[PDB]
């Protein structure tokens, strides 16, 4: 059990590093005086007060932004990497080796070298212990670490609505996933396809037919809860929306819906953050903006022969920052659920 830990949060003036900072605030840790919120960096937004990024974030407004330097970020226990991919490998490497370092980038997700490089066109820097910590064997490699790779916000909502189905044998392995979003997912760096008078009213599939990056990791967290061959048809929607993620998930099927339900149970009956939707409800992903939940429902289209599986969850906080938390809690030997509720903030 860590008894007092400072923090780095290394690209703060971004959604992730927002969020990060948001729920550390909210933290009974931070609140006891265990958990110390240190520097705060970036690029360019270095020199600037982090309330001119963050005017949520009152309590911090007054924090000057640090470049992203290891000088900056030495003395510190444990520190956020909330940067595009590609800077984590060559950043880590610069820390104290010690350092519980939590990346939000995709860097050290996979555990391919040759689909790795296939996706993002650079050599594999390798895998660290995968910040999803409801897959099957995943919460034991997370206990105690210093290194946590934080899921995709995509594979975060296709894995927990497909993998029950599969590991159980009840589904086929060749699956399909289209998932709406809202477009923090995209994050903050300005582009006009990401303007308000672009996307409200409007919505887009995008990166579609296998170009998207979340695909092959869909695809390994599936590869490791079944020996089939797995393929994945996964499709991205921005829809209007800031936040949320509601993937519809379907694989063809002849099991019975009471078998496909039981092994949802088994899966998540003692998992706080998965809700189970009461029979005739279907998620949706104003219930779970600014919670760590996962509301999930099932069912079986017998005329089709096909499974769907529906999952919602808030893409800056179960996607990203609250599963980043989640594992630093399990890294630090503190309980699980420190400072990630389950109450969505709606309407
Ligand atoms: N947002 C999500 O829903 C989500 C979900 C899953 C994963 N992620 C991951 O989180 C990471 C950041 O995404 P985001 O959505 O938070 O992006 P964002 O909103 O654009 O913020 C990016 C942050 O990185 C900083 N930065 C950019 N280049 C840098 C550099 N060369 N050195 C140091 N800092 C640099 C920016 O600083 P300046 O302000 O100075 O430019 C900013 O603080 C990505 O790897 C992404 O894959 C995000």
């Amino acid at each position: 059990v860590a008894n007092a830990t400072k923090v780095a949060v290394a690209g703060a003036s971004g959604y992730a590093g927002g969020e990060i900072l948001r729920l550390l605030l909210g933290h009974p840790a931070y609140a006891d005086g265990r958990l110390r919120i240190g520097a705060l960096t970036a690029a360019t937004s270095a020199g600037s007060t982090l309330g001119e990024h963050h005017p949520h974030l009152t309590p911090l407004a007054h924090r000057v932004v640090e470049p992203t330097e290891a000088a900056v970020l030495g003395g510190h226990d444990a520190v956020f990497l909330a940067l595009p991919h590609g800077h984590s490998a060559v950043l880590a490497q610069q820390l104290s080796p010690e350092t519980l370092i939590i990346d939000c980038g995709a860097d050290f997700r996979l555990t391919d070298a040759a689909v790795w490089e296939r996706f993002y066109g650079s050599s594999h820097a390798g895998s660290w212990p995968y910040g999803l910590p409801e897959l099957p064997g995943a919460r034991d490699q997370l206990r105690g670490t210093r290194r946590i790779a934080v899921p995709g916000c995509y594979p975060t909502a296709a894995l927990l609505a497909l993998f029950p189905a599969l590991a159980a044998d009840l589904i086929e392995p060749a699956v399909t996933v289209v998932a709406v979003s809202g477009t923090s997912g995209a994050g903050r760096a300005a582009t006009t396809d990401l303007l308000g008078a672009e996307v409200i009213g409007s919505a887009r599939a995008y990166n579609i037919a296998g170009v998207h990056r979340h695909t092959p990791e869909i695809a390994q967290g599936l590869r490791a809860v079944t020996d089939r061959d797995v393929s994945v048809s996964f499709t991205p929607v921005l829809i209007p929306a800031s936040r949320g993620i509601l993937a519809t998930c379907t694989a063809r099927t002849r099991s019975p819906l009471s078998q496909l339900r039981a092994a949802y149970e088994k899966a998540y009956h003692a998992e706080p953050f998965i809700y189970l939707m009461p029979e005739g409800q279907l998620p949706r992903t104003g219930a779970v903006i600014g919670s760590n939940a996962a509301h999930i429902a099932v069912a079986v289209d017998e005329d089709a022969q096909t499974f769907v599986a529906i999952a919602a969850i808030d893409n800056l906080v179960k996607g990203t920052a609250g599963a980043a938390v989640q594992s630093m809690n399990l890294a630090l030997g503190w309980p699980e659920t420190d400072g990630l509720s389950v109450v969505g903030v709606a309407p």
